[PDB]
């Protein structure tokens, strides 16, 4: 435990700067662990998933489905 009124972490200009528009968005009530807890996301949707196959045994949520090939597209 310590008294940290405001934490980094590790936050460089850019993820500061994130943070800021973040924290702006939330009209100053975003606190560096809240822009953290989300981090905590970002990191993790940094990688995997958006490289198509990964979220399970197929990728149809990003497809290519060119479909070049319908007479009927909508029924």
């Amino acid at each position: 435990g310590r008294p940290g009124v405001f934490r980094t972490r590790g936050l460089t200009d850019e993820e500061y700067d994130e943070f800021k528009k973040r924290r702006e968005s939330r009209g100053g009530k975003y606190s560096i662990d809240d822009y953290l807890a989300d981090r905590e996301r970002e990191e993790e949707l940094l990688e995997r998933d958006e490289e198509e196959a990964i979220f399970g045994d197929g990728f149809g949520l990003k497809a290519t489905r060119r479909s070049r090939k319908a007479e009927r597209a909508k029924l």
